[PDB]
């Protein structure tokens, strides 16, 4: 099998494993925090370097992967804790929209909320102009940030969330669990053909962003993987 | 919401927490042994010693959860390396089979393969009565060990596996990420209802069992659960 | 290590977890009432339905313990408010003390005031037959309402306190702190070997009760408990 | 009663209510990072503005206190874990020790250990030269790093640690409550006669050190605090 791995329990500018784009900036504590405060319509992204194939135009086969990572969002005086994290999937050569407006846009689409990707998102604000639910909420988001699908959720300021992701390629199925800081657990799933909605090649990461009057730290505290595509 | 949650790295014996059913056994270094290398057709299981209610009669409202464990089987001369484990719920009265033949019921269902659980197994002996692949294999069991679903696998004798396994309430879909010991992962995901196979309150565990031929070591070495009810 | 952890934010009906004995009722906000208004005598007792092994015969280790949570007394009119509430450790087999009176008892012991248990009460009335102090108070009960000892208090109708408890095995020190809704905090201390007083399976919870002219609104809001064995 | 209390859910460069002394620095996360990665023998504290009386001379009363903060230890490539974390309590005119070796004095006290001060040490590191345990621990110090009392510990690189703290002035006893990242709770606690051992008014607050080849992330995420001084 074809399998691709790799563990961050600290990150560092300077590594070449991972690539940065947008206001991104790595605390000396190894946190990446995405946004930046002091700017307006602030947009933040890292993704691992190295494209991972996720689906073969020769066997038609796709990978499963197994994913976890954990980040913390916490309230700044004195501005909307805006707007949130998306853990995504996308083309090889992504790159933040030009002239993004940052905001619920969460850096990955347009201002209609159109974008080519693939993610799950830990969103804290509600925009009515692509039908979020009135309250916090964890989405499954298939190229628009109007996810397919979301749940009820509750972004707690300075405590940190675990989340774990898996996503089985017979099924197409795409599950996720979130740990709050108080024990609870959410979980959201969804099917979703990676092979019809993405190149074979795709690269993984996390956007994060802002507004005018809506900030907010993102950060993100580690994160491991595992690919296996199956060649034959 | 109702959660329920618990870690356990290590076990010990008369800890009010964990039950214990059939051969099961507690090593010197905090590993739970599940069956007994000198009995014939051993059966051994251990559960969570406390109810846990998946979903309310009253609501309607079913439970999500996030569990995830270690295990390792072992090969012992002059016998056959069988038959395996499976993590199953159970009806909370629920007791190894009366006059189970162990072997490939895998200590939770009668000779014809046939009970009332649900469950993951990582079976390690191919039984074509009870119409087992004809490898080594992760399976998906409702009510029986012949499997609804089942994903091609390799027990590697004295190998540690970490096993995480996501149940979304939504979409009643149970996820399974294993990890192999050379870092590859198998996946294998199926919707289950489990209102409607099973009652309120229902029992978590593992089981193990062995024939005449047929013995290997089961061990357990950690498990960590947390689920969480909706109550609204 | 051996470790039981839990946490409350709101009680529900059902939950398996938890064993209601006497008056006791849970609101629709997910507030536990201890004692029934209407009842002459009436006690009420919550308790974490798993029993916790707090010393082990095997190694004479006895397990440390963190344990916050929250309640509320409020004034009806127009009875005498009476009689309080009890955090308490007791054998597995507690139940309501046979034509138990309330009152004083407060739910644990009988009319000498005596009984099988180990406590932190929030006394409201000043019970003489039980050598109380004049005064509200907190104190430390070892088998008998007779507290080994007591520090001042002030029950405020209506205000939600905040209580953290910390057992020290190596010391066999109790130590509690009492934080008001004034901000003030009160905290009171004593030695207390689990080991010599309790069985090695105990069970923890809360109790309360009136007489026929003492009543009052006896009220849990939350409970978080967490308590670690050394097994070696 | 005289009572202080404070809550610090993060903290900021310029707050006049937090003295900053030595290589410590605020992170744009909030977090307080007590050393330089960067610096041979770092050494950073920071404390609460304003003093607090621990006790009056007038009625020789001692004050109770409750206090919880979070903090995390993150290694760094590629420099030895060390040295820790140490909660303080010293006369209000504090000063890191002059030419200060940071390393195993914490940033508290001078070459031999010694020094004016009360805390809880969160010690990474064994120096013999001030007989620690072989392994991390926890320690009781009472004016000197030659801890009073110490406790088997475990320090987990970049987990979130909670901690609380109990000072019950009669009996004079100074107990804490340690819960690691996996939920087991580690505790000690011991007398200690504050009175005779601290002037009137001190100042509460943190300190963090690193040698040459000992370097380690030491940051503070959260605080909280109040003490009760019965003033008759
Ligand atoms: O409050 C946070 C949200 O702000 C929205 O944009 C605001 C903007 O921040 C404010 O300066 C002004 O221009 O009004 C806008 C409309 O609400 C974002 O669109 C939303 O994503 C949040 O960040
Ligand atoms: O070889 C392991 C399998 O044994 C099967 O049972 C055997 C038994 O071990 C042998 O002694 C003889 O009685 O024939 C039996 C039937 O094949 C089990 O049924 C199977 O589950 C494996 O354990
Ligand atoms: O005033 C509250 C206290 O009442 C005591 O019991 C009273 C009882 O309420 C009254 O009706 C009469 O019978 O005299 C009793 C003895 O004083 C309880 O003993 C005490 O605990 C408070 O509840
Ligand atoms: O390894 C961490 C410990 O270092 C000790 O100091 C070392 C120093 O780091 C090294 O560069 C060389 O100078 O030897 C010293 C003595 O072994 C500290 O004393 C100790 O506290 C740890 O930080
Ligand atoms: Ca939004
Ligand atoms: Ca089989
Ligand atoms: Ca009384
Ligand atoms: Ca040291
Ligand atoms: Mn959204
Ligand atoms: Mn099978
Ligand atoms: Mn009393
Ligand atoms: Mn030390």
């Amino acid at each position: 099998a074809e399998t691709v791995s790799f563990n961050f329990n600290s990150f560092s500018e300077g590594n070449p494993a991972i690539n940065f784009q947008g206001d991104v900036t790595v605390l000396s504590n190894g946190n990446i925090q995405l946004t930046n405060l002091n700017k307006v319509n602030s947009v933040g992204r890292v993704l691992y370097a190295m494209p991972v194939r996720i689906w073969s135009s020769a066997t038609g086969n796709v990978a499963s992967f197994l994913t976890s990572f954990s980040f913390e969002m916490k309230d700044i005086k004195d501005y909307d804790p805006a707007d949130g994290i998306i853990f995504f999937i996308a083309p090889e050569d992504t790159q933040i929209p030009a002239g993004s407006i940052g905001g619920g846009t969460l850096g990955v689409s347009d201002t209609k909320g159109a974008g080519h990707f693939v993610g799950v998102e830990f969103d804290t604000y509600s925009n009515s102009e692509y039908n979020d639910p009135p309250t916090d909420h964890v989405g499954i988001d298939v190229n628009s940030v109007d996810s397919v699908k979301t749940v009820p959720w509750n972004s707690v300021s300075g405590a940190v969330v675990k989340v774990t992701v898996i996503y089985d390629s017979s099924t197409k199925t795409l599950s996720v669990a979130v740990t709050n800081d108080n024990g609870d657990i959410t979980t959201i799933a969804q099917v979703v053909d990676l092979k019809a909605k993405l190149p074979e090649r795709v690269k993984f990461g996390f956007s994060a962003s802002g507004s005018l009057g809506g900030r907010q730290i993102h950060l993100i505290r580690s994160w491991s993987f595992t690919s296996t595509l199956i060649t034959t």
